[PDB]
């Protein structure tokens, strides 16, 4: 019954022959401090004692890094705008953005940067900042939410962290969700809805792992689907199929958020490890050609197949699991029929976050939602599409009052108070949007003990059994698409020994230690290459990225160029016109600001210059195959098509060429480029060489499933539908479909 409690700043009082924590310091005890009342009198009692900037506060969410004193050479210190944040904006949400690792020899504090910090340092930091927090007037403690953690990063696998002081490393989401619909292959044969008991062990690992640190909360996981591949953020999703997808949001929330629900139905108790806050409802996956809402070109989500429904189908699972939060996404559902509404209606023409149809209506109203909304980060300004002429005071009240509880990128309590006060958002908003977000804090526990031992984080992050769970994962996450039969065998598994020539993000010194003479054909675009003759074997590690930084929307070279084309995308408005940019004629700059400079500014700023969030240039955004990306303008292919070609062709027969290939998109294996000529291909999600070699060599053999369809066709890309999944009504169909996958037999 009673709770371990910690103090740093207030005291404990006793009653009833029990301790609480006298958070308001009036040396008695308040039913919002009487944990032995149920939730709702708790934040009631809370609610009324607070005042209304206090109340406000809590609909701030803003970066709250740990730092380091440049004068004591001590990192994980509470940086500059906490005392700010803090007592002053009353906030009691950030997001923690430091990577979490052991530093380098010889690293010191810059004063400047984001400095990476050890597992007990960045406890420390959480930990002084509940200690700040406890320091306030009521002690509300805080709430540290992050971007997901445990993912190798597919173009930094030299250093994936192969030791403790950093998150073990798990493949990419796609990896999981490959090693799930293969582990379910292997005991059942069927690979539909996958084997979950993979996806619970990564994510029971996640969950101590940042549960040590006091990082509590997480901007994700992404129920986005990847159904429509030239959506650049499909490298964080998990799949293309609604149904995988849905029993992973499920067993996720079970497994870091836990069974127990609440009368509320929020999964959250003290044993609550990370709440998640899934996005971006409704689901992000249907862009238009691919091109995302951060950009002004791309603010448009059509759905051909009519799967607006299958796409939300995640974010159910998730919500009746007991889901904590939810992040709408910034995109405009277009002509989308409303769910649960009389015939002929659909949806806003504004992006879900600004909708009171998608984030009242269809999340609370029509699905089961019970708890609060984040808002996403940096959108509220610059990407309210459907509200361009708008303030941004207008912009900020049509996304509370259409539902959303606490704002990203925040950290202004005025802001709040100034809309309150010019009559925008009232004060029952305001005390619902409180109740809303105290809920979890006080069911977490943080109110009892908001506190972690930064020794206990030491042992916890990358322990060796978490790592080794991390690179089960990544040995099962690896599919192998093709695998020619020679006159001698099967190319994979290797055969013991022999010439290999690397191409590629390759530790030669691992390749070597499985008993092969190593050539490197990796070379500064100075030096010379050595040739491929004469291997046994090449390994080609290969993928495709963006080079868009240059992206500028009103230059006529570029954004504005007509010799790039026009936008196909037409969003009609509020009023029945068009959107600026988006009536089907328009240039592909057109529809940034600093063009149609629609709002109450005059001069307006380029909102889509650099791309910086990512994506190609937009009128290259279908070239998702080989061939065309080594030609295009915003598409590098990693390493270049050209020396692959040139290796693949100084090396006897194509047959020894092994690749493995990441496919951040669902890239396309074009038959011009003569990459399908390899003797064997492998998707690749993420994996040290230490995993892949031992699969290559036979140590293990792959069983991973593709987690979503993939063409060899640049036509199918074109023509497939982006809110449904695969390529079956294409002319040309799949290269691959979903669920495919071989193994080795001997
Ligand atoms: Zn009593
Ligand atoms: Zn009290
Ligand atoms: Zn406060
Ligand atoms: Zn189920
Ligand atoms: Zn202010
Ligand atoms: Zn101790
Ligand atoms: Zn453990
Ligand atoms: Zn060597
Ligand atoms: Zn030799
Ligand atoms: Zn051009
Ligand atoms: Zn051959
Ligand atoms: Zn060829
Ligand atoms: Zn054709
Ligand atoms: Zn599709």
């Amino acid at each position: 019954e009673q709770p371990e409690l910690e103090a740093r700043v207030k005291e404990i009082i006793e009653v009833d022959g029990y301790q609480f924590r006298d958070l308001n310091d009036n040396g008695e005890l308040d039913p919002y401090e009487d944990w032995r009342l149920p939730t709702p009198e708790r934040v009631a009692d809370l609610v009324g004692q607070m005042s209304l900037v206090e109340k406000s506060g809590l609909m701030l969410i803003n970066t709250l890094n740990a730092a380091c004193d440049p004068q004591t050479g001590e990192f994980g210190v509470l940086p500059a705008q906490a005392d700010n944040y803090i007592n002053t904006q009353h906030m009691h949400r950030f997001v923690f953005r430091n990577v979490v690792d052991v530093r380098a020899e010889g690293v010191e504090c810059t004063g400047t940067g984001t400095p990476v910090v050890s597992p007990a340092e960045a406890a420390t930091f959480t930990n002084a900042v509940q200690e700040m927090s406890e320091a306030t007037r009521l002690g509300i403690p805080s709430l540290f939410k992050s971007n997901a953690r445990n993912h190798i990063d597919p173009d930094a696998r030299v250093g994936i962290n192969e030791a403790a002081g950093a998150f073990s490393a798990f493949p990419k989401e796609a990896g999981i969700a490959a090693a799930a619909l293969g582990e379910q292959a292997r005991r059942t044969g069927e690979a539909t809805t996958g084997d979950m008991s993979v996806v619970a062990d990564f994510a029971d690992v996640m969950g101590e792992e940042w549960a040590s640190i006091g990082l509590r909360g997480m901007y994700g996981y992404m129920a986005d689907l990847s159904t429509e591949p030239r959506w650049y953020r499909t490298h964080e999703t998990f799949t293309e199929d609604a149904y995988l997808a849905a029993e992973i949001m499920e067993t996720l929330v079970q497994t870091l958020q836990g069974e127990e629900l609440t009368d509320n139905g929020l999964a959250l108790s003290p044993q609550t490890r990370v709440a998640l806050t899934l996005k971006h409802f409704p689901g992000g996956g249907p862009q238009e050609l691919g091109l995302d809402p951060h950009y002004a070109f791309g603010k448009a989500q059509v759905y051909p197949a009519g799967r607006f429904e299958e796409h939300f189908l995640p974010f159910q699972a998730a919500i009746d699991a007991g889901v904590s939060s939810i992040m709408p996404y910034y995109g405009v559902p277009v002509d989308v029929p409303v769910v649960g509404g009389e015939p002929g209606e659909t949806y806003p023409h504004t992006g879900f976050a600004f909708s009171d149809s998608i984030v009242n209506g269809l999340l609370r109203d029509q699905l089961g939602f019970t708890g609060y909304v984040n808002s996403n980060t940096g959108i509220i300004n610059d990407r309210a599409w459907g509200l361009e002429g708008n303030t941004v005071p207008e912009r900020v009240a049509a996304a509370i009052n259409g539902g959303t509880d606490t704002l990203s990128g925040f950290s202004d309590v005025s802001v709040i108070t100034d809309l309150y006060e010019a009559d925008l958002i009232s004060e029952e908003r305001i005390d619902l949007a409180a109740e809303r977000l105290l809920e979890p804090l006080f069911d977490m526990g943080l109110f009892e003990n908001p506190y972690v031992d930064p020794d206990v984080a030491t042992a916890t992050v990358g322990a060796d059994d978490h790592r080794a769970v991390g690179l089960d994962l990544q040995r099962k996450s690896l599919v192998l698409l093709q695998n020619e039969e020679t006159d001698e065998g099967p190319v994979l598994p290797l055969k013991e020994g022999g010439d290999v020539y690397i191409l590629g993000d390759f530790t030669e010194e691992t390749v070597e230690s499985y008993g092969y003479e190593v050539t490197n054909g990796n070379v500064a675009e100075g030096e010379e290459r050595p040739s491929a003759a004469g291997s046994d074997y090449v390994l080609i590690s290969m993928t495709a990225k963006t080079n868009a930084g240059d992206y500028v929307s009103d230059d006529p070279s570029l954004g504005l160029n007509p010799d790039h084309g026009t936008n196909p995308s037409v969003i009609i408005g509020d009023d029945g016109e068009p959107l600026p940019g988006l009536d089907g004629q328009s240039l592909w700059g057109a529809a940034d600001v600093c063009v149609h400079k629609e709002g109450h500014e005059e001069n307006p700023s380029c909102t889509d210059n650099r791309l910086r969030f990512g994506g190609a240039y937009p009128w290259e955004s279908s070239i998702l195959d080989f061939t065309g990306m080594e030609a295009a303008e915003s598409w590098e292919v990693v390493p270049s098509l050209e020396t692959i070609q040139e290796v693949m062709a100084e090396v006897e027969d194509p047959s020894k060429v092994i690749l493995h290939v990441y496919f951040r998109q669902p890239y396309v294996l074009d038959e011009e480029s003569g990459l399908r000529d390899a003797g064997a291909i492998l998707a690749g999600f993420g994996m040290t060489d230490t995993a892949l070699m031992d699969v290559l060599t036979g140590a293990y053999a792959p069983q991973g499933k593709l987690p979503f369809a993939l063409a060899g066709t640049r036509e199918a890309i074109i023509e497939q539908d982006s809110d449904r999944p695969g390529y079956d009504e294409t002319e040309d169909g799949a290269l691959y479909p979903f669920g495919y996958g071989l193994t080795y037999e001997d």
